């Protein structure tokens, strides 16, 4: 096993997840199998309790693991599948040793943070980095560790001490450290003393970095590079200039231009890992596919506008996987994506009493949209706004996708406005009020990867067509409610066909409305299964419907 | 004596000299006598050997001290005069103890950095902070110490250790520390971990800050202030938000808006220093004069353009005192200054063979200029370009000031083009070549404050008029050459009158050319004597000549 | 050049000079030429101003360099001669860069502690480690650097930073670091946390140690060694157990038993330095001579007692070279030395009025003595006591040596008691009092190595015989006075022959008194020229006179 640790810096939120993902993608272009571990110094066992207002969206795994947003970045860049064990947290590792003590597995010794907890960390990283993450049952060749937080924080102290020991418990040339750092630019001068103080913290903590990755608002001056290469004991070829770029799909081709594969191949002896010529064709076949999609990103010009209708649309990280999944669809259509961020509460008429500026900008955006996404939000407070957005799309012929809550607000709209039961509602919003036309009912989270099976009278639908007309759809779930089965044949009598269901048939999972160009809803989250070179089919269908050429896309899918 | 230390930070060049000068100016608005000390952790005895390419211009004192650029900032903001002892350097203080050892004044003890060198530092700061710096023979009430470099550097280690001890060798409430710090803003988020790591270095080194001054590209968010006030054990009222502003004359009125006098008055018991009501009128009379010049900076609109003709005009700090002296003149004329920065070598015709873009932009600027300054540069390599700039101004009637080298290139121009000896030259450029018409000759630097006396037939001149027609001019010198006295009566026969001289008459120090609107030259540097509320008379005369209203200015000066 | 740095620790005065000297002596037993540098973080230019009450005796070099006591330890263990440049101090190196700045040799850059002062240190260590220190004009093969003070002190900061850089400016395998450390033993348990906190300071400062030398009141337990080898990343074979031993001549044979040559030979590639078989015989010929003198130290039993008569005899380090020179004489006679430490002031009768216990213990010791040394002290306050000790030895036939002041008090005794001028005196004690029989007169220190030449009528003397009857004696001087030449032929008429003089004959340097078994005085210090395997001839003559077998020693010297 080789290890690359991506670490620390002057600030949090600097770019370690981007460089970790680019490094893994780049190493994969030598044919190497790459895995990843996120370490988060936070104490939470997993992200499933904590709200999207900190660290962005909760990411959902095939396991049903509700995990760190960084694991989603590794899944999409590398083409890999991760377990809940691939996210280390302070909570998991302190919990592991405490549960092991009360059972007596330390045989009556005193259990100390060094060695015992720092040995639990190294036992975990070795257990987990050998887990299969590809379509093939090979153990990986490289693990990337993203060390969360900043080096020199109390919460990081056990993890840097475990990595200090891991650098020796595993051999040298099986371990490298990349340190990401900030170069401020002040009055036209690029300042080196923040990055120098960060190299002192690594030395203090007993680690040496093999690369410095410098994050800056400019290209680094070669005099600034020389200075960093004087204070840190590294050559000029070991400071990578990682400036601010408009697109993160370009960052792998920045580091390829900067010899970082060529360095790591000589620092980690990567040419001495056994690989076939088949593995070495697959590597450059991924590289040329990356150069293709990045060329097609730069010379594309024709725009498509998608309204994302939700709450808290100012924290754009609360929709990170949705956003990436709209981008992958856009890149496969070769049209420039603009997301129009629409707060659903501002669509409600009462906003015109509260602040007229917010009311009109929301409807200005929703009218401007070539397609609409209701993204699969959290907490029912915006539903009466999203019901307008679903009504607008159905009354007007505008392309629509409804994810999770986007099944539900669309079925609630269709019930109130096409069946004509005007109070019919989400039980999560009203519960004890006991209305008779319950659209949502509870059937205790239904979590992780499940099979969805198409109902037989459904090959007419665009959504079965986009999935290659394969009999089953396997996708990730994070829901507590269903559509009520008693209202299904009522809705189907009116053309709102539940095109796909759970194998038991009690649970409604995909619809398409008859006759509309594209009015699709999924109870799963199709975001989490999106890959950079293979967009998620419901999002590719929305961006194609919004662009025209939905038929030419369905034709290409059918080969 | 009270002490304010202004210190450290995440980066060098952060703003300590601006905040130190603003703090001293602000405290002076309570009637308090304020002094300053710069500590530079560099080893140089004084700046007189080191070139303007690092740390900007060398500043010249009345003593003839060639000192740090920061001492000039204190002189102009506070209205004070400083000795060469007011700049502490590592060289001076290590030299002081080494010279004292070889003489035996430690009486055969081992001389250690702690206590002995750190006691030399505290003996110096007490010796020097009692020196008179005003027009009155009172000892000061407050000393500002600017601690150069960054806290946590090896070169700073003896000075922070001396200040750690000085906080106790002098009482508490006679000492306060202001720490200047950087808040980066990255993806629209203001980052606190660089300022937290800087508070850990102060605690490690045994100092606590009383203010945090946060330097940022935005106003601080109140949540960012709350966070800094959680990690550092200080109230919200002790983080001052010192954002990037277009003008530094505004920075005192920022800190006045932020209660920093009101805090320091309760932290340093400044109301318990004895002062008269006369002292308390003088304080608010300076404050209202500052509010006047800053109001007159904001509502002024009509521009004046001055060409500054020199070398290395890309390092604008190489002309810092010249620049401030043009600004003070501009503020008293109530016209917005634009400095046009003109590289004199680019004015030479050979530049049109080398790069035509540089040739035309230089002459584009010099033609655009309402006035010209030849600023008093260093090293003769640009003189043939400045001779064109002096010719242009004389042939065309454009207002001119020549400082130091600007006497000399103008007299060299007047000799070559109006007397008609076409090879006549600066002996510093040609020496051993032994031409007969030597314009410069040597008469070993003539340094610091000297008297200049007006020749009798000179009250006609604008330059004697601008000086209030007072018989002597006292100004600062830093020159090795003179104009040749054998060429003086030749030049005076042609109207180039040497309006002022040294008391011996051998040495030529001020000219005015007959008939031209303003063609003045000084061998002294009038920059170093410029004050924010009283501009240097030769620069006020140039900016007035460039604006028109030179007569209305001379009238106001004559009262 | 190879470098070994001996460094730091938990406490000052731990044993670095003993381990540095043992390492150099041991490496010399491979035939390698070894040199040494002491770094002292004190500010003094040289030891010649500072009194023996701190850091022990001032050591005198052939240059006339008054230097650190540690340079004497290297001279005697290694068989080498050192210049005043071999002692680096903070004063010398800050003085060097400050003198170089005022002359302009930094060409107008800003001179910073890093790089410029830390480059002066590395330029010095390379300049000086190539200096010839043997009897042959070869440049050395190895330099030992003793880094004075403790690592993590402010005064050490520039020297550890220079050594951090020197580890890379010179290659790896040309540099090794030995760290000396304390293991306390508390309630029968050997404590490792002080040595762990010292390895953290080295990592913080960017150095890794190749050996840990652990100083302890016991042999280290192998569990304690294992623990130190867990926390520091080093094998068990790299912790050397350097326990408290009664004799320092044993410490080389401790480290030879502990494979420290065998480690350093593989860590520094010492087998790849070119050497002849002649060099490899000389190495083991020194080793077997060390095993001989250490065997002859352990199986010797018969005692000899020497009174050392001086001031401040409680600070035994104030006589370190005298003490070692009595030991080398004792080891060559094969008799166990006891120094009886006699305070000369306590010999004065007035002490019997002040404290009778001190009076009788002094005369109890002086009566017990088989020989007497007056050691060459400092400051005249004890002379009237030493005059009794010189009288006692002359009246009683007890063997005597008088060094520096020990010429002078003996001649003052002989004048007062055998010529019979009872007030005759040391001019340094009385000056302005102007007595006529001045024994001392001034002839401005007479410093360093000088030639002394024997007067012709002197081959009868034991002191000319002990020197091999060679015509000149070359020895080190540190005196300001002489014996008066006007009193010489008076003294010689009475049998007190001045057996040796300066080449000019004005200056009296060696005596022997006729008829007494051994009553010798030298104005030079014979201590500084003493070697472990070749004792200084005047001290070997005293210990032989005290033991009997002075004749058998003179016979062995005469071959
Ligand atoms: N080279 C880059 N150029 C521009 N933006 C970048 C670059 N690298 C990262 N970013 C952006 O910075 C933001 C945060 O980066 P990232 O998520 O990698 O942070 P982090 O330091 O790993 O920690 P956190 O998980 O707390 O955000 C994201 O919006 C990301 O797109
Ligand atoms: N509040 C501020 N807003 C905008 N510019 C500022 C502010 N404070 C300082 N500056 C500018 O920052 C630059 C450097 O500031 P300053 O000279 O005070 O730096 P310093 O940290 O004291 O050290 P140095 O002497 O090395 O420059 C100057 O151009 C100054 O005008
Ligand atoms: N292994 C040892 N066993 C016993 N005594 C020792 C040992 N090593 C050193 N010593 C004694 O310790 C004392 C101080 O040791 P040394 O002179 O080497 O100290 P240091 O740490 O180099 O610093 P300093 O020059 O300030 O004394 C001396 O008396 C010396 O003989
Ligand atoms: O105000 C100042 C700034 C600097 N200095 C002295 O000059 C040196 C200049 O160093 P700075 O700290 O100004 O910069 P740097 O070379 O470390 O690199 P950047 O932060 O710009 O990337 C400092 O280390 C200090 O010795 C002062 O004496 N005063
Ligand atoms: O990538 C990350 C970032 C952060 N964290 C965890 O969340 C915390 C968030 O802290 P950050 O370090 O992200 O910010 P902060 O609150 O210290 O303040 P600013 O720098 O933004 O001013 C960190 O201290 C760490 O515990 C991670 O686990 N991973
Ligand atoms: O009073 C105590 C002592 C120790 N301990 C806990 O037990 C551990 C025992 O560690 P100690 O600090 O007692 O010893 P050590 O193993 O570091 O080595 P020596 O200093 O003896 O050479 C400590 O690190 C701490 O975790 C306590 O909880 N309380
Ligand atoms: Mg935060
Ligand atoms: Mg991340
Ligand atoms: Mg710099
Ligand atoms: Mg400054
Ligand atoms: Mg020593
Ligand atoms: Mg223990």
């Amino acid at each position: 096993m080789k290890y690359v640790v991506v670490s620390g810096g002057v600030i949090s939120g600097i770019g370690k997840g981007v460089l970790a993902s680019s490094t893994g993608m780049l190493l994969k272009t030598l044919g190497l199998k790459v895995t990843s571990i996120k370490i988060d110094p936070y104490m939470n066992i997993d992200a499933g309790t904590m709200s999207p207002l900190e660290h962005g969206e909760c990411f959902v795994l095939d396991d049903g693991g509700e995990t760190d947003l960084d694991l989603g970045n590794y899944e999409r860049y590398l083409g890999i599948t991760l377990s809940r064990d691939h996210n280390i947290t302070t909570g998991k590792i302190y919990s592991h040793v405490i549960s092991r003590e009360r059972r007596g597995d330390y045989l009556g010794k005193t259990v100390q943070i060094v060695p015992h907890l720092t040995n639990a960390i190294q036992d975990w990283i070795q257990r987990v980095s050998k887990i299969p993450v590809d379509d093939t049952g090979l153990e990986p060749d490289v693990c990337i560790i993203e060390l969360g937080g900043t080096v020199g924080d109390i919460e990081s102290a056990p993890f840097v001490e475990a990595l200090r020991q891991f650098q020796f418990e595993v051999g040298r040339e099986n371990f490298a450290l990349i340190h990401v750092s900030l170069v401020p630019v002040i009055h036209g001068e690029q300042k080196t003393k923040p990055t120098q103080a960060a190299i002192k913290d690594l030395r203090s903590l007993g680690l040496i970095p093999d690369m410095i990755a410098c994050r800056c608002s400019e290209e680094l001056n070669r005099s600034t590079i020389d200075k960093i290469a004087m204070f840190c004991h590294v050559g000029p070829e070991q400071v990578v200039n990682v400036h601010d770029v408009n697109s993160t799909y370009h960052v792998p081709l920045l580091l390829l231009k900067q010899h970082m594969i060529d360095y790591l191949h000589s620092r980690l002896k990567l040419g001495e890992v056994p690989l076939t010529l088949e593995d070495k064709e697959r590597g450059s076949q991924l590289l040329t596919n990356w150069e293709n999609m990045t060329k097609n990103l730069d010379d594309s010009d024709d725009v498509v506008k998608i309204a994302l209708v939700g709450k808290y649309t100012n924290l754009k990280d609360s929709y990170l996987s949705v956003t990436k999944s709209l981008e992958h669809a856009s890149m496969k259509c070769r049209r420039q994506l603009e997301i129009l961020w629409v707060e659903a509460s501002n669509l409600e008429p009462e906003t015109q009493e509260v602040d007229k500026n917010k009311f009109h900008d929301s409807w200005n955006k929703l009218s401007s949209a070539d397609g609409i996404l209701v993204p699969g939000g959290f907490g029912t407070r915006g539903i009466e706004g999203m019901i307008l957005a679903a009504k607008w799309a159905r009354e007007s012929g505008v392309p629509f996708l409804g994810v999770c809550l986007g099944l539900q607000v669309a079925a609630i709209e269709f019930a109130r406005n096409v069946i004509g039961r005007p109070n019919s509602s989400s039980t999560e919003f009203l519960d004890e009020t006991l209305l008779a036309p319950e659209d949502q009912v509870v059937i205790t989270m239904r979590l992780g990867l499940r099979p969805t099976i198409f109902q037989p009278n459904s090959e007419w639908s665009n959504i079965r067509k986009l999935y290659g007309e394969v009999n089953e759809v396997h996708e990730r779930h994070r829901h507590r409610y269903e559509i009520n089965p008693k209202i299904v044949n009522d809705m189907e009598s009116r053309g709102f066909i539940f095109v796909g269901k759970d194998e038991t048939g009690q649970r409604c999972e995909i619809f398409e409305l008859k006759g509309h160009p594209y009015y699709v809803g999924t109870q799963y989250h199709p975001e989490y299964t999106s890959k950079v070179l293979e967009p998620s089919r419901p999002f590719w269908g929305l961006v194609a419907a919004a662009s025209g050429t939905l038929g030419e896309v369905i034709k290409d899918i059918n080969l």
